[PDB]
């Protein structure tokens, strides 16, 4: 009754091949869609109306493509996103995608002006083009300046050198974009999928976010329904491990931007359920390093705990997003509802599959234990309204023990009433 | 450090993925077969010769359009293109029926009888919903069509839900994602696909992935990034065949599309994680007291143990070659057969490389078996499958006529 | 360094076969011995002085064999055990449970004598009953009715001694608190060459089910007359621990033999080596995989806590428990980490000795007005006792498992913690 | 189906097909009668209690496969007489019985005279005492001389250095004895099981025979039934992987030598069925290196073959017993019936669990292929007569292709008619 749904029969299988044989097109997905959708802003997606429609449809991250358009053009894109968000809470992160050393018909002086404009306007993420080695990342971090230290740097792997030197690059980036457009020209088209699966693999091991990009629903630029290769490509990117999936032409210039967003939402939700966690969790667990970080250790005990009871959600209190990021690397079925006072952490955490941020805006309660419990209550009332939690559900609550500890090192099992 | 071998030897799937390597060149023969649909862009003998060089293994006749005369021309054109290389590549001919409620319409029967009279090897039966639909097709093919393989197209919800029953009476399956993506929500078709290929793999029966794989190459000379993903993943799901429709029937780049599926297939096949796959297919498989099965599995175990360049199998109907292929050996299955139709039809099985043997039987049967093996070894050396000092497994029968393939021997080159 | 010890090279092996091949006789076991030792009381072990040496050697449960000896004889045994235990009331206090092993016999499965013996055991406050010749779930129910209402906290461990009990095992286990593999009689009721199948089955299923299992009889038989056991006998003890047994037992070796203390010591030494050789990577995985989903917050906290302890090489899981249960649910995942169970119930501090790896600490301070002060205080008591006993070092990581609400019975909170 | 209905409840097959080890144990069934031929060999030490030719025939009947002569005691004339009574018992019944000489050790001047005596009287195996390094084994190989090139050297590991230098000793030995008696004095008694499971595991992976020895049924020296610890000890030695189990005082001086042999046979038969091949065979397989030995490649394919069809036997033609050894390391559930023209090979193969030798004495047919087939029919008639085989069984036949190749490199699947 509960168990027919969200591919639970396939999830119980004892081998991967039996998992595949048990996938069922009548097992409806239950869980909130968790792979986040990045939408490139362009003429088709600049109106505030259009941007609200694309938020109801699932966009979590707006991409600004600095290959086209002036600073004033993009400042207007930024303005319409922020006005769409605050004319409804679903935060939307803003991502600056550097022109990079691009020819059209190292770090340039233009990229550096663009990165400074980005800090000026408070962007949350930089998609850094043509990262070929760790010093390219530093060049970017420098450019951002001490004022842009909270901005995440997702490094775009677009050519052979970046693929070769990937471990070094991942070791200094917050995350990765598999930038398949340039990559499929710079290395042979038939080899991209190997590079994609590898980098998503290595990123899932590292606990850092990975983005699949470019041409996933290409044909919806002119048609209202995608091709079968495209829906496959979305589904497989999620099955591969990706934290984010992206739309470029489909939302920037095409005729069906909202439908494009909706379609990635639909494919993503089905594929999330078809994930074979039992094998996935076991492989992450075996390969990941023993840890003496109380937050890592609470994270994995909390995720384990969530699977044993089919927890509806893990509610985590986080300030920077790190605690939710460590839950998310284990790919819980349960929603990671991350309550934070940082509105920029709330936006950035959309880079991590499965994290649903709540922005909490009350002044601190005099007694810290009362504050913690007030934020947790926020978490639960929100999750009830938004359909995450039903009375009678179990939830795992992850929090800290004392204030300014830096550690979210307490886990509690709890029944929604 | 070629053939994705570091990643093949990972101790987990997660680590296999992390070790996939764009520099690790594939050197085995492409093993997943390429079905190309015939149409105005691919009909000419000159186009068909270009496709065969490119990798085409199975020519598809879409009877949703065109007269008996037009398909009879298509058939004669493929056969000429083939015989002009007698680099001999048998090419199967498959009749993809029109269909639509009757498992077969008035017209379908006429088409089926046309296809029997013109010697077609395969039928793709549209809108198969249940076992009785398969049986209708097989009655329509009547007595002279008993050797024709029936690959049921699953195109809607009933057919997915009644899948196991269709599979058990079909020779194989096509995941017909075009109609299926309309008959059920499009976001679900990867689930139906992954299921059916898994089940077909486990039952050892050939499965075809079809439709819109490289759709944009109909007008463009390079595919999208989704399309290369789709083909690579279909091979990773387990498909025996991948198909091309508009891309070769009407598009401006039929040859290039065949090429591109050739290139992707090869890379995906190297990325296969046999270690998990072989073990899972041997675990899930069932006990068998058929000597041909038993020999097949023992032979695939042996080939992995010694990184054999190939398994050479003497087969008359292709069965022993299919039973080898159901275990996805890394080693090429070189199938030596006197039956022209079996050399064509084994292209439904991943990794089977048919060699047609035309010599008059030797008086001494043990001499006839050995001459056919040497023919396999030489043709294998000639084509690049086998180097001196490779190891091959050989799979044959014990006695003339038994109808069984119960002997295997290990051999150097 | 640290990773040469407690067969950690062998524990990190990626296969069982590789684990076996990396077992190292030089790799010293440094954890606390965790399989509990049942000693049968008899003329060789009855004296207070003899019992003190046995407690010191490792005895955790004293077994009263009511197949012989009068009520008065056993009342002396009990008083003697309790005196010896009281003699050590910190570093050396060791709760010791008292278990009553019934005399037993189509037959009724509770002789008229057994009822008198069980009423004796309740009157005298025994913690455990080992119930002979359990054939079916109604036999267990008979025993629970015989113990009457004062006896509701006594644990019932059903002895499986013949073919029928083996065959109705699941029915028995479901209503018992645990099991004893009673190999003596069982080796007569079924061909002796089959007993290891029964033993290995029953331990497996009790591990699965989270319930205690005792391997019993002739484990070190020759030490009755010899000061050293045979090579088969040390193997039997090691393998029973590797099979998954929570307790290992001594009968003639302690009741009538000439080397009762040495037999306890020897079961202590083997058990310690064997525990270190357990292949937890496979065993933890198979246990959670086969354990069903659960909506019991204490269950869920428990498995989350063992996962966490494994990930960080936790020196201990400290669990406040009133009844032993939250301790028992940590134990059923076989944590390499010691389970230190702080409790106010003297009876539960004794009874958790049925559970591998649980070290009870009896807490006697009066409640604190502030209930969260009382929790912190009991947790500290565990940390110090652990440091005073070698369980715990500065800088070790521990998992603390507690309740949130002074009144429910749930240990639904886990915290990760440094010793300082 | 074609096989009986009883089939799948016998031989612990329900446990054998379980998906995990834990579930395998949980499905062991004391009513699953073992049907297969007991395959672990029984070594029985000859002494006053076991020197009668009567006694020895009963012991062979009970299951003894190897007679151990303990040169720590008794004169050469004493052992000559023992050797003589063993051989008369055999040839007053065909059951080969190997004869093994166990050196006094602490290489002495006395051991040298003993090994030369041993060559003179044609012994099949030497249990060499206190092997501490590979050189020790060479001294034994030397003492045997050129006239003893065929004798197997099974190296007794009796102290710490032997344990720690184990890999180099196993590298030059045909096999290993875990000599628990001295080992339990030289290292702490409570560590021997660690040495035993280690050494059996390394011998299982290395394809070489390993013997578990000493005090296995000790109390049967004076009692007609053994203790519960002793039965458990035999069972677990077989479950550990041992090829042979040994009896010392139980047969050499005790009052129940025939009962001791019988009880080891009974316990060994049960424990062989209770083996979890599914995991064992896969571990041996992904641990074992790749190979270019055709015989070895054929062995694993023939064993895999026999498991797929529940083959009743693997009939193998062998001249030295190597092809039978190589099948034996994969621990087939099917009996390995080894047909050989070498009487010394037939005796020595009792070192390998699961190998059942048949001595073939006919002269070679002029057409090898007829000789081969005739030998295979000898295996099949022999197998039938003793209850290995029945009409309707499948067997896997393993032979050579051309005579004198030195490789057994063909398998055939074959119905028994």
């Amino acid at each position: 009754a509960f168990f027919q749904q969200q591919q639970l029969p396939a999830a119980m299988a004892d081998t991967f091949l039996e998992h595949l044989c048990l996938l069922d097109i009548d097992s409806e997905p239950v869980a909130a869609r968790s792979t986040s959708i990045i939408a490139t802003i362009g003429p088709a997606s600049r109106s505030v109306e259009r941007l609200k429609e694309m938020i109801k449809a699932g966009m979590n991250i707006a991409r600004l493509n600095f290959s086209h358009g002036s600073h004033e053009y993009h400042a207007e894109s930024i303005a319409n996103v922020r006005e769409a968000v605050e004319s409804f809470y679903r935060p939307v992160a803003i991502a600056l995608d550097t022109k990079g050393p691009e020819i059209r018909t190292g770090l340039s002086e233009q990229d550096v002006r663009d990165l400074r404009f980005g800090v000026e306007h408070g962007v949350d993420i930089v998609f850094a083009s043509f990262v070929r080695k760790a010093s390219d990342v530093a060049a970017v971090r420098a450019a951002l300046g001490p004022e842009g230290h909270g901005i995440k740097i997702i490094s775009k792997i677009e050519n052979h050198e970046g693929v070769k030197r990937f471990d070094e690059i991942l070791e200094v980036s917050d995350g990765i974009m598999v930038a398949r457009g340039d990559l499929g020209i710079e290395i042979p088209a038939e080899k991209v999928f190997l590079a994609q699966k590898m980098m998503i693999g290595r990123c899932n091991l590292a606990g850092k976010p990975v983005v699949c990009a470019t041409q996933m629903l290409e044909s919806m630029i002119t048609k209202p329904r995608p091709t079968r290769a495209e829906t496959s490509d979305v589904a497989n990117a999620v099955l591969d491990g990706a934290d984010c999936i992206m739309l470029s032409g489909e939302t920037a210039k095409g005729n069906f931007p909202v439908e494009a967003v909706k379609m990635q939402h639909a494919i993503a939700r089905e594929a999330e359920a078809a994930v074979y966690h039992r094998q996935l969790f076991e492989e992450l667990r075996r390969a990941a390093p023993l840890s003496r970080d109380p937050t890592e250790v609470t994270a994995i005990g909390a995720v384990e705990a969530a699977f044993k009871c089919c927890a509806a959600a893990i509610i985590v209190l986080t300030t920077t997003g790190r605690s939710a990021q460590l839950l998310s690397r284990y790919r819980p079925r349960a929603a990671v509802i991350a309550v934070t006072r940082s509105a920029q952490a709330a936006r950035q955490v959309h880079l991590c599959r499965g994290v649903f941020p709540l922005l909490y805006r009350e002044p601190p309660e005099a007694i810290w234990a009362d504050d913690v419990d007030r934020r947790v209550q926020f978490g639960i009332e929100s999750g009830k309204l938004r359909g995450f939690l039903r009375v009678g559900d179990l939830v795992i609550v992850v929090t800290g023990h004392r204030p300014g500890s830096g550690y979210t090192n307490i886990m509690r099992v709890l029944s929604i009433s």
